[PDB]
């Protein structure tokens, strides 16, 4: 199952989360996107943050050549990361992730935030405090950047990822623009359900596609362990017995009778099969209005080391 994006491409609603923390070891990324294609993932979510992306791109190339998929049926995505947005250094990022995954095209790149960081050796430069050192550039001049990667064949669509509305309009609103982001790929699950973001991007034909959509991996870096957990929802849980289908797979549903793209991250093999059972079932409207009770405004990634950024895009 696909949507059309609004620059002719198309975007499988259900995609495979493959961020894990670096105390798991590189090899289970190779393991686990082989599994998730195996299991019918065929959008694949990836970024140069996540140190995977050899791993993720042998996964594919490994499955093209046992006759498993073509390229043409793979949706991957990677990102650029914050401490490459001036624009000469995009198409860079681009191609320096296309040789790690071994790949001639990415079919989505995204801008990954819109908190751009000093430019340097460092994933995260950090100052005295622990706050990252932000850098100061005009996203615009970034996503013209971005413009030209599509222009070259380089990414088949391009998008952007934690943009608030505002950020968005200023992208929309840029003078001679050429293509609109195909997506904002945000935080957005049952506690956090961004429903007036989303009615902007349908309003401007941009998908929203929801990440932490189970919960967030709750990773102490950045997610306050007090936090109530996603999946112990008792609303979520009761629509699980209900249904006799699990929290995980209520709460990926809701996304998709909502018009979001999925994405679920699992490294373990029950789970990665479990969740594409989504498509296997419905919620009827009283349960997607009992789900939409649970809007909380909680964003689970909530950390200083970011909330002071000057492009933070939570308020
Ligand atoms: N653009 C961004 O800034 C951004 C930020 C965060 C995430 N992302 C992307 O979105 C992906 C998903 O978000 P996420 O990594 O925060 O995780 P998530 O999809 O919210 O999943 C959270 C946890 O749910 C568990 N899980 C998965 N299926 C389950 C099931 N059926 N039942 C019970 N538990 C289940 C997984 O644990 P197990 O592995 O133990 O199953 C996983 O660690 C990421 O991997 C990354 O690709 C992007
Ligand atoms: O789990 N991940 O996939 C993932 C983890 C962390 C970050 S982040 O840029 O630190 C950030 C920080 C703050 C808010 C949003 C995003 C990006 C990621 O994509």
């Amino acid at each position: 199952q696909c949507v059309k994006l609004n620059d002719g491409h198309f975007m499988p609603v259900l995609g495979f989360g493959t961020y894990a923390p670096p105390e798991v070891p590189r090899s289970k990324a190779l393991e686990v996107t082989k599994l998730a294609i195996e299991a019918g993932f065929r959008h694949i979510d990836s970024a140069h943050l996540y140190n995977n992306e050899e791993q993720v791109g042998l996964a594919i190339r490994s499955k093209i050549a046992d006759g498993s998929v073509k390229r043409e049926d793979i949706f991957y995505t990677s990102k650029l990361w914050s401490t490459f947005h001036r624009p000469e250094l995009v198409r860079p990022a681009l191609e320096n992730s296309l040789k790690k995954a071994q790949l001639d095209y990415v079919d989505l790149y995204l801008i990954h935030s819109p908190m751009s960081l000093k430019p340097g050796e460092e994933l995260s430069p950090t100052d005295e405090n622990g706050k990252v050192i932000f850098d100061i550039v005009d996203l615009c001049t970034t996503w013209e950047a971005m413009e030209k990667c599509k222009d070259a064949g380089l990414a088949k669509s391009i998008g952007v990822s934690n943009f608030n509305r505002r950020q968005l309009e200023m992208i929309l609103n840029k003078p001679g623009l050429k293509y609109k982001p195909v997506c904002n790929q945000v935080e957005c699950h049952p506690y956090f359900n961004r429903s007036k973001l989303l009615d902007f991007c349908k309003s401007k034909d941009i998908v929203l596609v929801a990440y932490s959509a189970l919960g967030s991996q709750r990773d102490k870096r950045w997610v306050d362990p007090n936090s109530p957990v996603l999946l112990e929802d008792p609303v979520l849980c009761a629509l699980a017995k209900k249904h006799k289908r699990t929290p995980a797979l209520i709460a990926l549903r809701y996304q998709l009778q909502r018009g979001v793209v999925v994405l679920a991250k699992s490294y373990n093999e029950q789970r990665i099969r479990q969740n594409v059972q989504v498509f296997e079932f419905q919620l009827t409207a009283e349960d997607m209005k009992a789900i939409d009770g649970l809007d909380r405004n909680l964003h689970y990634f909530n950390s200083d080391s970011f909330a002071s950024h000057p492009n933070y895009p939570y308020s």
